[PDB]
Parts: C-alpha cells; structure tokens; sequence
C-alpha cells in the first residue's frame, strides 16, 4: 500500500546486519557514538568530493547533464543514509523529530518570525517517544 | 492516500518561501552548489559539536540520559533538513534515489565488520544504480 519512509528503511538494514536499534529513546555508548561521527565524516567527504568535481567541469564550461548528477545524488542519499542511522541507533524516531523540525520551519516561513511562532522542541519529542 | 514523505516535506518548504524548485533532475548553476556545500558544513559541524559533547560527558564519567540526546537529536534533523534540500533544489527525488541505495545496503549483510563497527561488503557485492535511478526520474 505504502512504501516505508527512509527511517523504517535503517531499521530494516540495522536489523539485518545485527547492530542496535532500540524501540525507545536510549543513551548509547561512546564506541557508539565513535561510529556514527566516523560515518558522518566519511559521507560528508564524498559530498564534498563530488560537488568539487561538478564546479570544476562548469569551470572548464561543461554543460552538465541530468546523469552528470547521479554520483553527487549517490553520495547526498548515502549522506541521509548515515544521518537516518544514527537517529535509529539511539532508537530515537527520525520522522517524529523531522516533523518537528519542518513543524518549526515551515511555521517561520508564514510570517520575521509570526507572532505565536513556537522552534523546535525537540525535548518534547523525546519525552512523547519514551511513552508512545 | 500514503503520508508525505521528509523529502515531499522539504519540497513543500521550498514552495513556501516562494523559492519553488524543479519537478525533473536539473543540472543547478555554479552558485548554487556553493551555498548548498556551505549549509551541509554547517550543519555536518553541529552535529559533531554535539557528538563531541557526549563523549566528553561520557569520558568525564557522566551517565547520559534519553533527554541529553536532544540537542545531537535537533542536529541530525537540521542535518537531514539541508541535506533533502540539496537534493530537491536539484530536481532530484530523494526517495526513490535513497530506496535503491537501500536496496544495495541490504546486500551487505553477509559482509564482515570493521573494527569500528561499520558493516563492510561481502565479495560479490554490487553497488546501487543511481545513474539508472536518475535516468528513469529525468524521462518518467
Ligand atoms: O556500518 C555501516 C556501513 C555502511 N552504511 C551505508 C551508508 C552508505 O549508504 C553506505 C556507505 O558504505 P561504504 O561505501 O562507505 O562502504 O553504506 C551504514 O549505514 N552503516
């Protein structure tokens, strides 16, 4: 009926590989931790690497293609990737705190704040995840 | 009809600062790629102030709480916010480019681990087709 989000998707791969992923918001180990950064650097760096390629064939006047931006898409996708898994690793709901986020944003842009405009509590988030 | 999805969300943000973006995958002017790799660093060093935080709690003999994972918690998400935002600004839909990595990540079940715990790929291994992934979006 419908697909998962990309959040149930790390819960799938977390789940077929062995490594934690609690059902409720969970303080994690520091090698745990360790790992997610290790993760974000090595996702970031590709990021980076590829956008540095494009800018350098624009300034050689290439006009890119659609397909041109397949292995920039590939390493932004791998970026949600990891950023998806370590919100799963602490067993916190990635989508429930997103919605927040985009709660708070989107609210900021009908206003310049608008008058009753409440940021992101996340706090709150947590504490309702602890509860379901 | 199915919820929205994080990446229809950062679509919907788009269109609501008037900034409307491609509905196909579109190659982005030199300028934009700049801006874009600027927010992921932002946001990428928020993430690992916060990460770097806990450690140093945590080595200084502290327990954390579910509720001390708040603010690492908002920064992943902010994370995330950008990240999808590159995406949608070049006519890219995130979804179906994360749903063929995630198929190729599945694969890597029977592969060994890192010593750090990363999940490495077994041999025979085959990596995602987002090349076919982009192809299929650009003529759909
Ligand atoms: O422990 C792991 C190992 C890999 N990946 C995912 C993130 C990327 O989508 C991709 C990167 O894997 P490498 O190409 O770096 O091996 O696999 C994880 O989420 N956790």
């Amino acid at each position: 009926p419908c697909p998962p989000t990309n959040a149930e998707r790390l819960h799938e791969f977390h789940r077929a590989i062995g490594a934690a992923t609690p059902e409720r918001p969970t303080p994690p180990p520091p090698e745990l931790l360790r790992l997610r950064q290790t993760l974000l650097d090595e996702a970031s760096a590709e990021v980076r690497a590829e956008i540095d390629h494009l800018l350098a064939r624009q300034a050689a006047g290439e006009a890119l293609s659609a397909g041109d931006l397949a292995p920039l898409a590939h390493e932004l996708a791998d970026l949600l990737y990891v950023t998806y898994g370590a919100l799963d690793q602490l067993g916190i709901d990635a989508d429930a705190v997103f919605a927040e986020v985009h709660r708070a944003n989107l609210s900021k842009a009908s206003g310049l704040k608008p008058e009753g405009w409440r940021p992101a509590d996340v706090r709150g988030v947590i504490e309702r995840l602890q509860h379901a």
